């Protein structure tokens, strides 16, 4: 079972209405109470706008949802409601519909974000420890609430580097955890997909998010973004195996009785495990410490039951400087 023993059965300990999102009935307000100002982004499921609430002059973001199964809308809404007030989780302010088309939309707080491609080039050692610790709070919180995010990546982490604010965004792929449930493996961005997804192992858990977090930590301390840069889902596993090793992959597959797609026979090759110190050079040495490497080593592991939980990662010595400052 899940390494996060205290969080494994939580949803079974709550009321059915907590997780039964098919049965959830949202309360929809009127999008006419918001004035759209500028488009921020677009993707396959939504587009997002900066807006002003006309009744109180607050700046907000409006995410207008593209047509999908009503079930996926109910899921994202119920998850955000269950996460109300959670540490470093993007705040849902409202759930509205357009007054003529009835198209649903979600209203969030606005973050004065710095795009990660710019930000990651200027971060200090302390800054990386701080932002990673603040992201871990959000993952410990949502996992404690029985929810896997399933799309952790830099674009989904809003960072105001002037006010030192961080929010985890885009809960549209998130899902409730239940032991032994088979999940859809078509989640996460390619570069952040855990090995479990790449080998079609459906009985995954919260530890998927901890792989994606480790990929982020590696890209920050080593200044190589994304860290594992596959050309497609097959090549993604090859890129992982060139670092973690092929013999180590086969031991993982054997433990969980995982069958490997035969196409991998043509492309995996044979690769020794690399030492993490091999990634250090003059441009990143100031961001790497023994504590960083020990933490990373305990995140980027094939075996999803051996990866640290979010709380165990927060307890790691790498974050001692941040804990000291937050209590001083
Ligand atoms: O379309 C067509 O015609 C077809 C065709 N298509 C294609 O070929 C392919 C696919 C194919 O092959 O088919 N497609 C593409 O190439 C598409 C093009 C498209 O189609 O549009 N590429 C994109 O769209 C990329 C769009 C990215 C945004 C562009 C940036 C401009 C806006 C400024 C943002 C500035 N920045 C940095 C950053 O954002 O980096 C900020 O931070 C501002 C502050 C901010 O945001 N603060 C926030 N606070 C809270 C937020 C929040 C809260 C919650 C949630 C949530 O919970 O969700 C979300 C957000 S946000 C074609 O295009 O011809
Ligand atoms: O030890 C023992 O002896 C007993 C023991 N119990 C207990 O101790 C306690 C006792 C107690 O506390 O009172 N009870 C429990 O713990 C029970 C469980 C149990 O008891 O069992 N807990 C619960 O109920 C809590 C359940 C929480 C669920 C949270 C919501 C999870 C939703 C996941 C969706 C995943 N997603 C979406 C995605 O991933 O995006 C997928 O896509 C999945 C793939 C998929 O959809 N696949 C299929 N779709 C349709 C199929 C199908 C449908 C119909 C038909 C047909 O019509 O023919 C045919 C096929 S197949 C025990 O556990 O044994
Ligand atoms: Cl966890």
């Amino acid at each position: 079972g899940s390494r996060a023993r205290v969080y494994a059965e939580v949803n079974s300990l709550r009321s059915r209405e907590y997780w039964d999102y098919e049965a959830h009935v949202p309360s929809w307000g009127n999008q006419d109470d918001y004035q759209l100002v500028r488009k921020l982004g677009r993707g396959k499921y939504s587009e997002v706008f900066e807006a002003i609430n006309i009744t109180n002059n607050e700046r907000v973001v409006v995410k207008i949802l593209k047509p999908v199964k009503k079930k996926k809308i109910k899921r994202e809404v119920k998850i955000l409601e269950n996460l109300r007030g959670g540490t470093n989780i993007i705040k849902l302010i409202d759930t509205v519909k357009d007054p003529v088309s009835k198209t649903p939309a979600l209203v969030f707080e606005y973050i004065n974000n710095t795009d990660f491609k710019q930000l990651y080039q200027i971060l200090t050692d302390f800054d990386i420890r701080f932002y990673m610790y603040e992201l871990l709070k959000a993952l410990d919180y949502c996992h404690s609430k029985g929810i896997m995010h399933r799309d952790v990546k830099p674009h989904n982490v809003m960072i105001d580097h002037q006010q030192k604010k961080l929010r985890l965004i885009d809960w549209g792929l998130a899902e409730f955890y239940h032991p032994a449930q088979e999940y859809n493996v078509r989640v996460a961005s390619r570069y952040f997909k855990g090995p479990e997804l790449l080998v079609d192992y459906q009985m995954y858990d919260y530890s998927l998010d901890m792989w994606s977090l480790g990929c982020m930590l590696a890209s920050m301390i080593f200044r190589r973004e994304p860290f594992f840069h596959g050309q497609d889902n097959y090549d993604q596993l090859v890129r992982i195996a060139k670092v973690l090793g092929t013999e180590e992959l086969y031991g993982y597959l054997k433990k969980y009785h995982i069958d490997l797609d035969p196409h991998f026979n043509d492309i995996l090759g044979q690769h020794s495990r690399k030492r993490w110190e091999n990634f250090i050079h003059s441009e990143n040495r100031h961001l790497v410490s023994p504590e960083a490497l020990d933490l990373l080593d305990k995140l980027l592991r094939y075996d999803h039951q051996q990866r640290l939980t979010a709380k165990e990662a927060m307890e790691h010595p790498y974050f001692y400087p941040v804990v000291k400052e937050q209590s001083q």
